[PDB]
């Protein structure tokens, strides 16, 4: 049972300590705000929000197909954790720190804030197999929805949480297939607006460095706002998994209207986003855990 005051006696200043450290990280690299919330997402969708993703090793989740050469911000988490451990030795879990850092990243980026409930335990093992099953930018909308349903989330959560792509980057490798010969017909993805198509072809030329990135949100790259959804109405979503929320056949009577509603009301988007984040932060696999003192390895 989570509670915002679970550390009221054991670590009174936790919230402030984490906030100050997140602000320091964002000052050094603004993209880190995006990277941190993505870590929380990838943590919660595998063995629950138990910091299993932070564990190193030959069988680490960091090597899973969706995480390798992709997930980032591990050094920043170590720094935050070190500050918290200096202030309250062996008290706060890495799982909670990741949750708080995600919330702070949204807030410091102009997004909505919410009171985080604490008390999560850190897992004892990595689940690389499950991490390979994380949502893919290449799969159909129904497949993405099924992955959210599997962890007790739903369609509304899919659309609202996809809004996190209102900031951050995505490498050429996960969207360049939409730029030249998307289906074998020799044409780019027909749902991609031509001016964006032109800019992306410049960023991702055939045979070039596929690790170069482009902003997920072409209007306000670092500001957390509903501009992500406005992009979709114009066919300017970067990943196929973004644009299908508006343009796919399945979206018509499912996600399409939600995308249009968030575009009309940022307050609505912010309300649903906070709601979905809290729900995602409540995912647990019920396995035994502990308060991990070094996020990269178990205590014993
Ligand atoms: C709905 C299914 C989703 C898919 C298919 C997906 C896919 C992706 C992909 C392929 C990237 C680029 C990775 C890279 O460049 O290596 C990315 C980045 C990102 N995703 Fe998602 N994502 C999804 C959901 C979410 C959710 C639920 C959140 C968090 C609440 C999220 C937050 C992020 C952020 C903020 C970035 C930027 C990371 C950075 O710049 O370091 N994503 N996502
Ligand atoms: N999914 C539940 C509702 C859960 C919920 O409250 N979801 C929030 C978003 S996080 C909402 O406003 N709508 C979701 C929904 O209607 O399912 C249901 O269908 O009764
Ligand atoms: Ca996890
Ligand atoms: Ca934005």
């Amino acid at each position: 049972q989570l509670s915002p005051d679970i550390y009221a006696k054991s670590c009174p200043n936790l919230v402030q300590i984490v906030r100050k450290q997140v602000a320091i990280a964002l000052k050094a690299e603004i993209r880190m705000a995006a990277s941190l919330i993505r870590l929380h997402f990838h943590d919660c969708f595998v063995n629950g929000c138990d910091a299993s993703l932070l564990l190193d090793g030959a069988d680490s989740e960091k090597l899973a197909i969706p995480n390798i050469n992709s997930a980032r911000g591990f050094e920043v988490i170590d720094t935050i954790k070190a500050a918290v451990e200096n202030a309250c030795p062996g008290v706060v879990s890495c799982a909670d720190i990741l949750t708080l850092a995600a919330r702070d990243s949204v807030v410091l980026s102009g997004g909505p804030g919410w009171r985080v409930a604490l008390g999560r335990k850190d897992g004892l093992v990595a689940n690389q197999n499950s991490a390979n099953n994380l949502p893919s930018p290449f799969e159909p909308l129904d497949a993405i929805i099924a992955k959210f349903v599997a962890v007790n989330l739903n369609i509304t959560d899919v659309v609202a949480l996809s809004g996190a792509h209102t900031f951050g980057q995505a490498k050429c490798a996960v969207f360049s297939n939409r730029l030249f010969n998307f289906t074998g017909a020799g044409n780019p993805d027909a749902t991609l607006e031509t001016s964006l198509l032109s800019n992306l072809q410049t960023v991702c030329p055939l045979g070039g460095n596929s690790n170069i990135t482009a902003p997920l949100d072409r209007s306000t790259t670092d500001t957390f706002d509903n501009n992500y959804f406005k992009n979709l109405l114009e066919g300017k979503g970067l990943l196929s998994s973004d644009q299908i929320l508006f343009s796919s056949d399945l979206a018509v009577n499912t996600t399409k209207k939600l995308v249009e509603a968030y575009s009309r009301s940022q307050s609505l988007f912010f309300r649903d986003f906070t709601c979905a984040m809290i729900r995602m932060g409540n995912i647990s696999n019920g396995a035994s855990g502990e308060v991990r003192t070094n996020c990269r390895v178990i205590n014993n």
